[PDB]
């Protein structure tokens, strides 16, 4: 009844080109097994979407990697809030939640705003710049460390532990087992990083050490929800802003619209999570038997999401595969969906607005002047060189 596929989607060539891939999954059927790695896969958005917002059956604190927590040590201390179910989940996110707040984002705007202006204006004095390097992970790292509160010795382990991260929610191939080799001095640099007298005062850090008094966290815990900020909240908006550039010097006439009208920068982004979804996949486990989708899933099953495949499904998308910055994009799911809905989508769409702000009033073409070379995450979807001549406006 459930058709079986060889697909690796954490393969190389895969990631080189999920496109055609990802549509052999969403047409083989609503739930297909994938044979490389005995778990059950879901391509098509109304079953992604389904998934995630039932986390009673489909859960996440046997893991969201392919390992099964109830069957293997997770490789760190499973995390209060990613690999956490309600209702465990339900007040550290109430934490974090405040932490990245609405209200959160009016103290940091100004100062996000005028480092992405800054940065533009630097670039555009070399002309031809690498747009990962010198603007996707320069302009992040320019500003969320020290919104964290970290200081400055040492950040070099951030994009590292990060990339580690993802790669570890991924199956036992040559991506996780390098990471995980190589990960302790990361792992001691970030872990001692969370203890509060190392976060400056008024940031994130301090911030959720703060929330330890009123019952929400005990004090015990705030070390681990930093850590989850230091683990979710560079390298995602590093593929993040690196999308949206690619997809601005892949289709000119959309920069052009964005430069006619800069208050498009936000859905400009936003489209750009969509279209490139950074991050494409992670893992729930079955708590019952279950139909989904017409098939039956047994207890204790791993169920692989396509985040970035239900982005592009022609089911739900009109014409998917095309770059809209004015589509509505309500909906998409590169940020999750239900419970567990990225709690740090809001600073990740203010650095994403603010950087397209700059370039859309400061830049008038972006063209790719070199190779491009791809970055292979067992999880991340984004880009390791993204060479490009800048025109001033
Ligand atoms: C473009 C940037 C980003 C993307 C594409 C993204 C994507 C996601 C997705 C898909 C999830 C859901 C995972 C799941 O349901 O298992 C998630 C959760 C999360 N994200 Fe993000 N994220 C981004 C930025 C950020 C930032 C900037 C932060 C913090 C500053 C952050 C912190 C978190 C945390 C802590 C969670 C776990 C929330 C929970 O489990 O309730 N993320 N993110
Ligand atoms: O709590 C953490 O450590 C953590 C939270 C979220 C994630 N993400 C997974 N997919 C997208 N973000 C990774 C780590
Ligand atoms: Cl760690």
């Amino acid at each position: 009844t459930i058709p079986h596929l060889a697909i690796d989607p954490f393969s190389l060539d895969f990631f080189d080109d999920p496109y055609p891939d990802q549509q052999t999954l969403r047409d083989a059927g609503p739930v297909v097994y994938l044979d490389k790695w005995n778990v059950y896969g879901v391509a098509r958005y109304a079953e992604v979407h389904a998934v995630l917002n039932d986390p009673t059956t489909f859960c996440s604190s046997r893991g969201v990697g392919l390992s099964d927590f109830k069957k293997e040590k997770p490789w760190r201390p499973p995390s209060l809030i990613l690999e956490a179910d309600p209702p465990a989940h339900t007040r550290p996110r109430a934490v974090l939640s405040k932490v990245l707040s609405p209200a959160t984002m009016k103290t940091i705007r100004d100062g996000f705003a005028a480092a992405a202006d800054a940065k533009v204006d630097e670039l555009l004095q070399r002309g031809c710049i690498d747009a990962i390097a010198d603007l996707a992970e320069a302009y992040p790292l320019s500003v969320f460390p020290d919104a964290m509160g970290l200081k400055q010795e040492g950040r070099e382990h951030l994009l590292p532990y990060a990339g580690l991260v993802f790669n570890a929610f991924g199956p036992p191939n040559e991506l996780r087992q390098t990471a995980i080799e190589r990960s302790a001095p990361h792992q001691a640099y970030v872990n001692e990083q969370c203890q509060r007298p190392n976060l400056a005062p008024g940031g994130f850090g301090a911030c959720i050490h703060a929330f330890t008094d009123t019952g929400e966290i005990t004090p015990d815990e705030a070390p681990l929800l930093v850590r989850s900020l230091l683990s979710a909240g560079l390298d995602t908006t590093v593929n993040g802003i690196g999308a949206a550039v690619y997809c601005l010097a892949r289709f000119p006439g959309e920069l052009q619209r964005l430069r006619s009208d800069p208050t498009l920068a936000r859905n400009a982004f936003e489209e750009a999570v969509r279209f490139e979804s950074p991050v494409q996949t992670f893992f729930r486990t079955t708590t019952r038997e279950v139909e989904l989708g017409g098939a039956v899933i047994g207890e204790g099953e791993k169920v692989l999401m396509f985040l970035g495949s239900a982005n592009r499904d022609p089911r739900r998308w009109s014409d998917p595969d095309l770059y809209d910055i004015t589509r509505k994009t309500s909906g998409h799911v590169g940020f999750g969906s239900g419970v567990h809905m990225c709690v740090g989508q809001l600073v990740a769409r203010l650095e994403g607005e603010v950087m397209l702000s700059a370039l859309a009033r400061k830049v008038a073409a972006i063209d790719i002047d070199g190779p491009v070379k791809r970055r292979f995450n067992n999880t991340l979807r984004g880009l390791e060189s993204l060479p490009v001549k800048l025109t001033p406006a």
